[PDB]
RNA sequence: UUAACUUUACGUUGUAGCUCCCUUUCUCGAAAGAGAACCGUUGCUACAAUAAGGCCGUCUGAAAAGAUGUGCCGCAACGCUCUGCCCCUUAAAGCUCGCUUUAAGGGGCAUCGUUUA
């Protein structure tokens, strides 16, 4: 029905489209329809954390504990099967009755008496429930933490070997005690933990003692059962799980994924980084000569590691000279590693370490060896699995050297049975592809409507959720509208970037903020007569002359610099024409005299300068580049003579990033478009989309406002290659002047009149779309949105009268739709559990530590009045060091008697807190705070209104709740709803809503609902900052409200509709 | 890079035995000060619970109890095969002065499906 282009701008948090009609040639002409779609970015914001780490923690915290519970169960009945029970000295759930508080004393007096059953079964139930830390390659080391808890446990290990201990029990007792005054870890230490093998020698020996005494019950059952609760654990993942986990190889399907650490695996990257490698010099670029890859080829085993500055030394490399891909810019450049062979180092030093190995000969086992070592080392994670896998094939002497030191762990994509027979022809210098074709020579049915998003090939949660956004809106523009011509895509360069890099971006833009308005003011104190404030173009004018040394770089006269922003004196040049490579870096920008660039039309350098006849002009040039202070990568581009004039514009017209690869392949592929032919997805290049919307009169005002995120989908949406080559015309005519009174050759036979200004979409494009977009003329920010089909149409009619086609059946206005969440689940409560005991007054207690506590906390202080002098001694510390209690409490703090003396030590004191409501935890021993109300259930009586919270431990438990919020009332006197309310709708999180009050009316998305006063926030749809706080309505009440609905909305902003429920839903099944 | 993955060791809450301070209070004292009761609560150790909640399997058992186990799931992402909810389109009848019923189709969201166990 319509031949539209569908422009997307995807973000990690937002989905900006738009709509564009195009003629029969490509042109576009309407702008038939616009939207933005807002999300939650699928990552914790605050920390950038996996939305799925909380859940996997949790989970394997309850698992810990259940195995631990069914342990210790097992234990009793255990003790039940035989011998010592008591069963009567159990009780009505199972737990032994009076056991002892003495276990530790029990143990170190286990070795010199027979124990009572009471008192023998206490030190087993002790043992079992805390039974040390395990090796899980044998004993090693990684981590700084792990690395902690086991310094502490090698240490307490060879004090029991060394000194005067029988077992742990009577080291803990003695020593612990007489030096510290505890036997347990504290905080976060880990100087007390014991490892496992030590409590089962410690076992085994009490049980030896015990049948020298007279325990009864030492039996082989008791004995073998007992060891086997100490010692037993699941497997961890082996072998064959983790190549099942893992893929399996796509050129070899019975062979799984080679292990990373191998002979084989590091060989494949070594010769894909061999044959990438690509040398700059002077403009040139060239791949390496047989005789250099020759030379480079076996220097990674030579030396540990092949740095650039070493590649750069055995290479003739002349100083000029640099690598590609390499970031160059600051000192130790060339530092970084080109290759590190690490298993062969770690497996040749393991050795050497030991003796094996003499260490002026290349390590001699095998490639086969290797491999297989390096593939049993990261397939399992214990000493006896892995010698088992490899004393069958490798000698013990240099097995028990690679156990002791080694430890590997990754895997790479293809089987080292491919690999085998791919990397012997990429020594030959072929390439990966190339070299698969020519084995595997062979290694898409389209629909209507987008599949979901795969997400083996997304492998990053807020790229996928983006993705899949973008699918729903594309999904629902082809519903709407039937199948696009083309879909064309700007994507933010945030979108797949670590949430570090994200917020090292940002810091940087923060930087460039400031650095900017220091050269602003520099350039008001240069030129102090400026009337104004400066552009950019002339701030960028004066860096240019600073980094040239003040010297033009075409004719070498000297740039005058109280001439610099007179009228024509200066220009800037695009060193290679834009019109050619459509490449507006500045890699590409010098600053010349006014009289030189008249000659140079749309010539490189390399042309204008006669770079193929080596003449003096051209070596004169190359070395005025060459002593600028220039980046290698602007005085690289400068000089280029030989480049891909198409290709090299391609890359700078696309963006060809993995996600936008991917997108281009996958939608072209698995989705109707009804376009040409070739590309029919387009990934536009952010620099040109930039200079698109700022020549094109858009560039927006900076996250204000949700909508802007349609703004770029137009552009994208307008830059088709019809108006691409329009523009590459343009740029031509401007480059040889012809501006003056000529005629345009071809086809326009038009005034080149002076001003002749950048093509655009269409005339009054930038105004048309600023009020599709804000509802508003452009500059006047100040104005009132026409908010409603009728007033957009009139004011596109009044400020575009010359425009018709600014009107028609699908102008309507921008409505930002928000992804609803309903999820009934989630956090049942708050995580820190506190004492239920003064809960009629509304009280709870915490322990909180002195190093956390500061003043506020330290006033609610349970003994404030009863000890007084511990009160105004914590208080006084605390205010020497100004509430940085962890430099207040860092030396201990005592208690003291009426004396004046020293006495217990306090670490934590409790704190009574406030506490209206809760969640009973811990078997009705604990308040927890609420968490987030899943929803809102809302009632009408009276032309009044009645919210009842939903929290998601009642869904949990069934049940519906009874009561409505009532303002002030804490829920014990909230409004009981009964069959004289009549239900109408359920809330969640980000529902549309209407609420109309009598002093105004207020429309969009359902945030918050308070539950001390009823009232309810809501956001704005577009989250414009004039509107609440920061785009939220804050404490809007409703019990008295006149009307109060919720309503429905589209992914793409349209069919906004109120929607009635029947019933009220339950909250289970 | 995804996202799953043995364990330990803490931390919190409840309760015990020992303890540091200390508010009220009784007693002994000419004082200085001592000594004891409830509660608060410092510190050590131990047991329990460690989302709120839901289950398995095996073996006795006649059920209707018991034994019992490297037992299992529960804060997420995605989806639309099953099901619930919302909404939309089209066609056909009628109660009445819209509403009801039938039939075919199309979407969204989930307490539904999968990852998963």
């Amino acid at each position: 029905s319509i031949n539209y282009i569908l422009g997307l701008d995807i973000g990690i948090a937002s989905v900006g489209w738009a709509m564009v009609e195009i003629d029969e040639e490509e042109n576009p002409i309407r702008l038939i329809d616009l939207g933005v779609r807002v999300f939650e970015r699928a990552e914790v914001p605050k920390t950038g954390d996996s939305l799925a780490m909380a859940r996997r923690l949790a989970r394997s915290v309850r698992r810990l504990t259940r195995r631990r519970a069914h342990r210790l169960l097992r234990t009793r009945r255990l003790l039940k099967r035989e011998g010592v029970l008591q069963a009567a000295n159990f009780d009505e759930n199972g737990l032994i009755k009076s056991l002892p508080n003495t276990p530790w004393q029990l143990r170190a007096a286990a070795l010199d008496r027979k124990l009572t059953p009471l008192e023998w079964s206490a030190v087993l139930l002790h043992l079992i429930k805390h039974r040390g830390y395990l090796s899980q390659n044998e004993g090693e080391t990684a981590d700084k933490e792990l690395g902690a808890l086991l310094k502490g446990v090698a240490g307490n290990a060879h004090a029991l070997q060394t000194g005067d201990f029988r077992t742990p029990a009577e080291l803990a007792l003695n020593k612990f005690e007489k030096e510290s005054g505890h036997i347990r870890n504290q905080r976060s230490d880990y100087s007390h933990t014991f490892s496992r093998k030590d409590l089962q020698a410690e076992l085994i020996l009490l049980f030896e003692k015990q049948k020298e005494f007279g325990n009864p019950h030492v039996s082989g059952g008791l004995k073998e059962g007992i060891e086997t609760l100490l010692m037993t654990q699941r497997p961890a993942l082996s072998g064959d799980a983790v190549q099942k986990m893992l893929g399996h190889c796509t050129f070899e399907p019975a062979e799984p994924k080679a292990a990373k650490n191998t002979y084989t695996a590091e060989r494949f990257i070594w010769l894909t980084k061999l044959n990438n490698l690509r040398i700059l010099e002077q403009g040139s670029e060239r791949p390496l000569t047989d005789t250099e890859r020759a030379t480079l080829m076996d220097e990674p085993y030579r030396k540990s590691k092949l740095t650039y500055a070493q590649a750069r030394k055995l290479l003739g490399l002349e100083d000029t000279a640099f690598f590609k891909g390499l970031r160059y810019g600051k000192d130790n450049a060339e530092a970084s590693t080109l290759m590190e062979m690490k298993a062969y180092h770690a497996i040749s030093r393991a050795l050497e370490k030991e003796g094996l190995k003499d260490k002026k000969s290349p390590l001699n086992l095998s490639p086969e060896l290797q491999d297989e070592i390096g593939t049993a080392f990261s397939l399992f994670k214990t000493d006896e699995d892995i010698t088992g896998r490899l004393k069958d094939r490798i000698q013990p002497e240099i097995l028990e050297a690679l156990l002791k030191h080694i430890s590997f762990d990754k895997f790479v994509q293809i089987s080292l049975k491919a690999l085998r027979r791919i990397v012997p022809l990429m020594e030959q210098g072929k390439r990966y592809d190339e070299a698969c074709a020519e084995i595997y020579g062979d290694h898409t049915e389209e629909k209507i409507y987008l599949p979901p998003i795969p997400a083996d090939e997304i492998r990053n949660p807020v790229v996928l959720r983006a993705l899949s956004q973008a699918r729903k809106v594309i999904n629902g523009v082809v519903r709407r509208y039937g199948s696009p011509a083309r879909i064309h895509i700007e994507t933010a360069r945030e979108v797949g970037k670590s949430f570090k890099d994200r917020k090292e971006i940002e810091k940087r833009q923060e930087e460039n903020r400031k650095d900017r308005e220091k050269a602003a003011a520099k350039f008001r104190e240069y030129f102090p007569n400026f009337v104004g404030e400066p552009k950019s173009k002339d701030i960028l004018k004066l860096r240019l002359y600073e980094q040239q040394h003040g010297k033009c770089l075409y004719s070498g006269k000297e740039i005058n610099l109280g001439r610099l922003n007179e009228k024509g004196y200066v220009e800037i040049d695009h060193a290679l024409p834009f019109s050619r490579t459509w490449d507006d870096s500045f890699n590409n920008k010098v600053l010349v005299l006014g009289s030189e660039n008249q000659n140079k039309g749309n010539q490189t350098p390399y042309e204008y300068f006669n770079g193929k006849d080596n003449s003096r002009e051209w070596q004169e040039f190359k070395a005025r580049v060459e002593t600028s202070r220039f980046p290698r990568s602007k005085k690289q581009r400068i000089l280029l003579q030989k480049f891909d004039e198409d290709g090299f514009k391609e890359r700078n017209l696309n963006d060809t990033r993995y996600v936008n690869r991917f997108l281009c392949q996958f939608v072209a592929d698995r989705m109707r478009l009804t376009g040409k032919g070739k590309k029919r997805v387009f990934a536009s290049n952010g620099q040109i989309t930039n200079l698109l919307r700022g020549f094109w009169g858009l560039r927006k005002v900076r996250a204000e406002n949700d909508r802007h995120h349609a703004l770029d989908a137009v552009v994208v949406a307008c830059s088709t290659v019809a108006m691409q080559q329009k523009i590459t015309r343009f740029v031509r005519y401007k480059e040889m002047n012809a501006f003056d009174g000529k005629t345009i050759d071809k086809e326009t036979g038009e005034v080149l009149h002076q001003k002749t200004h950048f093509p655009q979409p269409w005339e009054f494009f930038a105004q048309e779309v600023m009020i599709r977009v804000f509802g508003k003329p452009d500059g006047k920010p100040e104005f009132e949105e026409a908010d409603t089909l009728e007033k957009l149409r009139t004011l596109l009619a009044e400020k575009l009268s010359s425009r018709p086609e600014a009107v028609h059946e699908y102008v309507t206005p921008l409505f930002v739709s928000r992804a609803p969440n309903r999820k009934m689940s989630g956090q049942g409560h708050m995580e820190t559990v506190k004492s239920a005991k003064r809960l009629d007054e509304g009280v709870s207690v915490l322990r909180v530590p002195l190093t956390q506590l500061k003043l506020k906390d330290l006033e609610k202080m349970v003994n404030r009045e009863r000890e007084p002098k511990l009160y105004e001694a914590l208080k006084a510390r605390l205010e020497a060091h100004k509430d940085d209690p962890a430099k207040a409490f860092a030396e201990p703090f005592y208690k003291y008697d009426k004396a004046g003396n020293r006495t217990q030590q306090v670490k934590a004191v409790r704190v009574e807190q406030v506490q209206k409501t809760g969640v009973w935890v811990r078997n009705h021993n604990g308040i927890a705070d609420n968490a987030t109300m899943v929803r809102v259930d809302v009632f009408e009586k009276g032309d009044k209104y009645y919210l009842v919270p939903i929290y998601s431990w009642q869904v949990a438990k069934g049940i519906l709740p009874d009561r409505a919020v009532v303002q002030g009332k804490d829920e014990e006197d909230w409004q009981l709803i009964d069959d004289s309310f009549n239900f109408k709708f359920s809330l969640h999180p980000n529902d549309l809503v209407e609420v109309i009050t009598k002093k105004a009316r207020m429309f969009g998305y359902f945030a918050s609902c308070h539950r001390g006063t009823g009232n309810i926030n809501i956001r704005i749809h577009d989250l414009d900052h004039k509107i609440g706080k920061n785009g939220i309505l804050e404490g809007i009440g409703v019990k008295t409200a006149l009307s109060f609905q919720k309503y429905q909305i589209d992914e793409l902003g349209k069919e906004i509709r109120p929607c009635r429920l029947k019933k009220r839903p339950p909250v289970r099944s």
